[PDB]
DNA sequence: GAGTCCA
DNA sequence: CCGGTGGACTC
DNA sequence: GAGTCCA
DNA sequence: CCGGTGGACTC
């Protein structure tokens, strides 16, 4: 559970424990010892504990130490099966850190979703944890979908196949100088719920732990949109970094002025909203990195420039996390007519 | 020396060994037990070569081998005197392997700068070891500098005032309607020797190694030259990573788009000239990443089309690094009157 | 399992 | 995916 | 010296 | 500054 357990630990089958003591059976060219075994990470510490959704006490804590807790049982659990012999080294808590803040980050924001979906095809607010009934009019239309991508992914397949027509076309143009546009992703994309899955009831029911059935749903939600997303309907692009290095800002700077130059310059869609959340940026200016101009913005010299990355975000709470979510549904929605 | 030799390591002060033992004088908020003497590993392995300019052994063996040399007679050194206490995070050998892999490079190309000098001013070419005499005509207004940035940099320092002074209206400009447009820095500058200095002979002296007062010749050299660059004598900007991973591609990429931005949008310059140099690029993701069209350009009615980022040079020795470069400069130097 | 690829 | 670094920078 | 920033 | 990583995919 969320508190380590010494019992749950015990019931745990070999197959599902955190620590996989890989000493016999080595991976080729690795010394690894110990393997941290994310999945079964989150299962044990998050298997009933959705962060902002659960109680008081975990939805107020520090967010760091929410993100932090399961590296920290799974340290716990191996220095028990191991003692002394258990070592990891610090590039697989890196990783593994890496990958929660984002699970736990995109599922806190997956049960936002579904609260505010729940409200808008008229069921009320659901008041268990508390926040701040949204005042916008309810409607089907304005549900969303979010989206946590996989690591290796390129947004423009979420796109309907005309608009990816007309950024092939674009890259074709490009291709006879010897040039090209490429396009990667966000770690997550919330989109207006294509019109087809406006009574699907998924979109509506929040979960109650990362079980590894829900780990799944989560994970696999982006296929089920793939080739049904307008321009217009990518609200929000979101980059995860636990923490910042000067040298590490610039994936989501380059990709959020891409993201421009194609969704608004050659789509007409409405300004893309790109943020950037951290628990630890201190160390760096990162928020005056993050001030920059579009670059297309600037090329096209237009009556209003705007941010490439509209914030730099560091979330202290989990409900912190999602208060901020839906006040930003509740303002960017007004823009979908009911 | 570049070859082992524990000889040469017993002879030297406790203050020159490349491991510096600081079990009993820990650095508060670290575990670190010795530290990688980084300036005492080069001053060590290459503090009588520069490759591509030493024995032709050196100059034409892998250059990955001769880059993780230092680290490996660091180890050495280390294994000998502490045996099985010797323990180094692989952070702390990343670290220095990326500066390593930084500092010889820059080193390789001074020593090409100093030849390529000693050409322009009517001294001939020297012939050991052999490379192939440039064809362009001499002139001592094509000599260059080559400047080794330091960590932290702003690459706008280098321009003479009055292109200062524009890219900061534009600035001020930009801060009234909060937007901003921050410059960084690329690793390396190649830029055409100031005409008050072109008659100074420390410009065509080659070094004979990384002893420590030519660590600091070269590393203090870009002071010399700030305020004194015009925006068309920024002749090649360099980035080197040492290995790749494909979330590191992003700062040269983004760099090289403002530097094409301020330099040929607002400041007539011809085409930016970037590129970045690597050992292990893991694959071949990167070069496609790298084909990469400059954002301002794609805007009509601004500076030409073409690529952000020139090419991803994968260095094979020494030797290779030192012609591509002189290529280089015989081809650049053209756009600059003799 | 072994190899390759991802960030 | 990101944290432990050697050296520079600040008082 | 003690402490922070740099990438 | 960059290397060691857990999981995904394929046979
Ligand atoms: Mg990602
Ligand atoms: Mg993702
Ligand atoms: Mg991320
Ligand atoms: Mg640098
Ligand atoms: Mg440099
Ligand atoms: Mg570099």
């Amino acid at each position: 559970p969320f508190t380590y357990s010494i019992e749950a630990t015990r019931n745990l089958a070999t197959t599902e424990r955190c620590i996989q003591d890989i000493r016999n059976a080595p991976v080729r060219n690795r010394s690894t010892q110990f393997q941290l075994a994310q999945q079964n990470m989150l299962a044990y510490t998050f298997g009933e504990v959705i962060p902002g959704f659960a109680s008081a006490g975990i939805n107020g804590m520090d967010y760091r130490d929410v993100i932090g807790r399961p590296v920290e049982n799974a340290v716990t659990e191996g220095t028990h099966f191991f003692r002394d012999d258990f070592r990891v080294d610090s590039n697989a808590k890196a990783k593994v850190a890496g990958d929660i803040f984002e699970i736990v980050s995109s599922a806190v924001m997956w049960n936002c979703a579904a609260r505010w979906n729940s409200l808008m095809v008229g069921e009320g607010w659901r008041s268990q944890p508390r926040y701040s009934r949204p005042t916008l009019s309810p409607s089907p239309r304005r549900q969303v979908a979010v989206l946590n991508l996989p690591r290796s992914f390129d947004w423009v397949s979420l796109l309907v196949p005309e608009s990816q027509e007309v950024i092939e076309e674009f890259r074709a143009g490009l291709r006879k100088d010897g040039l090209g546009l490429p396009t990667s992703t966000p770690d997550l994309a919330v989109v207006v719920l294509p019109e087809e899955f406006q009574n699907d009831e998924m979109w509506r029911e929040e979960i109650a732990g990362l079980t590894r059935p829900n780990q799944i749903l989560l994970s696999g939600a982006y296929q089920r949109l793939q080739g049904r997303v307008q321009p217009g309907e990518i609200s929000l692009a979101v980059a995860f970094k636990r923490s910042l290095r000067s040298d590490r800002l610039y994936q989501p700077l380059y990709e959020a002025n891409v993201m421009q130059l194609l969704l608004e310059g050659k789509l007409g869609a409405p300004k893309v909203e790109f943020e950037v959340h951290t628990l630890a940026p201190e160390g760096t200016n990162a928020f005056v990195t993050y001030e920059a101009a579009s670059l297309y913005g600037l090329a096209e010299g237009r009556s209003a420039v705007h941010r490439a990355i509209r914030e730099l975000y560091v979330p202290p709470t989990a409900a912190d996390l999602a208060r901020r979510f839906f006040a930003f549904l509740n303002e960017r929605m007004e823009l979908v007519n009911g």
